[PDB]
């Protein structure tokens, strides 16, 4: 457990890296995540994303369990308040991972799903 | 204007066979005032959409938003734009090899 | 990439012979930092100009600019863009029925 | 020349309503511009245009005498620095018009080019 969540954590950089390059990151709380605190085995989860960082003109979205970690990847041009719902299939208590791109740099909260 | 609006759709999807559809729902104003953010929320029940995006053929950006997803999350999108004139936003979505569009009118008063 | 770009060059100005000019000015840094506001200047001597649109193939919204102007006036536009990362500047005129063209790339470094 | 100022404010007025609609105008000084205060006879004026209003999306600049009142317009994204610059032929002492659209908004300034 502890060497898989090394590992997933290790795959979750990687994919960041990937989608928007080797950008300085930090955490933000003006990323608004809403999904259930638990939810049933298997079963699809309600997901809602929002941020009023001012700029904001990517929003990605990962799940570093998965076998492919980026999930969903939303552009916008900035300052139009968006707001972005999915559902999603879930078999594992799991790490939702959101990253917000907006000037150049890299705004990043996450938020657990148990299962 | 429409020869402007295919080349947009054109860039961002490609030569893709597009086709009007119900399956797409745009929430909006029927009316707003010259000024006003007006709510704008776009979903589709399309099961394998892998992308929905947001045109505005009037304005300098025909491309307002572009949301990536996986197949079967039912994609719903939400936000504010303000309005200068009256608009139809065209929404496009694309499903295996096909895109499929809806459109819808504000109209924007004095 | 190049697909993208001529969708984009057309949704603006139509179906017109495009072709590479000298006559094109772009003043821009050969390299920049990550994330820094980068100036940029564009400007023809091309006579008959009545536009100058500024394109970035790379980034969301492909057209960042454009001016329209009266011939003999030798228009010119200075702005300063943020970069995120390596790109190009395509700057495109029209003068008379016909498209002229100049590219320069903007490294970015770490 | 009282009848031609007042024609000529009317050509002006039709012209910003035909480019922007009937948008509520007002007068600005964060707009910047940059002519010289006397030229020669039908020579080349160069002009320099810039605002440095937030949102501004279009710069339109309009000379009331002429013929055709609007000279230039210039659509741009939001928050660039924008900076546009011309050189305009001047038969007459005629007062140059810049009008910037930013939100649902329309600013003023004038700039009188004695010849």
């Amino acid at each position: 457990s502890w060497s898989e969540k090394a590992f997933s954590a290790s795959k979750l950089d990687d994919a960041i890296a990937a989608k928007f390059g080797s950008l300085p990151i930090q955490e933000s709380t003006a990323i608004q995540i809403k999904a259930p605190e638990i939810a049933e085995n298997g079963a699809f989860v309600p997901v809602t994303v929002a941020t009023s960082i001012p700029g904001a003109t990517n929003i990605s979205i990962f799940t570093p369990a998965n076998f492919s970690p980026m999930v969903a990847s939303f552009d916008v041009l900035p300052r139009m308040k968006p707001e972005v719902s999915l559902r999603m299939r879930m078999a594992k208590t799991e790490n939702l991972v959101v990253v917000v791109q907006a000037g150049g740099k890299l705004y990043r909260a996450v938020r657990e799903v148990k299962v």
